[PDB]
């Protein structure tokens, strides 16, 4: 079976994909992200605190991609054919440095890809239920951290 863990981290692609599909193309770049235990955080950059409205949608359609059972790809390529492949949106905030050459791509068809070289399981319904605890809005440097635990 997957850890815990393994299956909080791969949430965090899943919720990615909600949180881009509900607020749109200004919270498409990942500042960072964590996990411990069977809780994931999420930040994105992003200019607003999203409605109690926005938050119930995000974790609906994060759900509901756990629930279609998905498969999560995994692409090692190497760099310069992943950019070709992939493009910009592959990256985080800060792409990864040039010294690495090879990337692993993880991609959850028309929801989420993203250059990471950790962990994941298989598809999307190996997850499980979602539940986001709390939200919180950084004014100042423009971020926003979206919390959830995997039930
Ligand atoms: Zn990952």
């Amino acid at each position: 079976m997957y850890s815990i863990e393994v299956r909080t981290h791969s949430a965090l692609h899943v919720v990615k994909g909600a949180v881009v599909k509900v607020l749109g193309s200004e919270a498409k770049w990942t500042y960072s992200t964590y996990v411990k235990g069977n809780k994931g955080v999420l930040i994105v950059k992003f200019d607003r605190k999203p409605s109690d409205e926005e938050i119930r949608e995000i974790e609906r359609l994060a759900n509901e991609k756990v629930k279609e059972n998905a498969p999560i790809k995994i692409y090692e390529l190497p760099r310069e054919e992943a950019e070709k492949m992939f493009g910009e949106d592959m990256y985080d905030l800060f792409p990864v440095p040039e010294d690495v050459r090879i990337l692993k791509v993880v991609v959850i068809e028309d929801w989420n890809v993203n250059a990471c070289n950790k962990e994941h399981t298989k598809t999307t319904g190996e997850i499980g239920p979602i539940k986001i605890r709390k939200v919180r809005f950084r004014k100042s440097k423009g971020l926003l951290e979206i919390h959830f635990e995997l039930l």
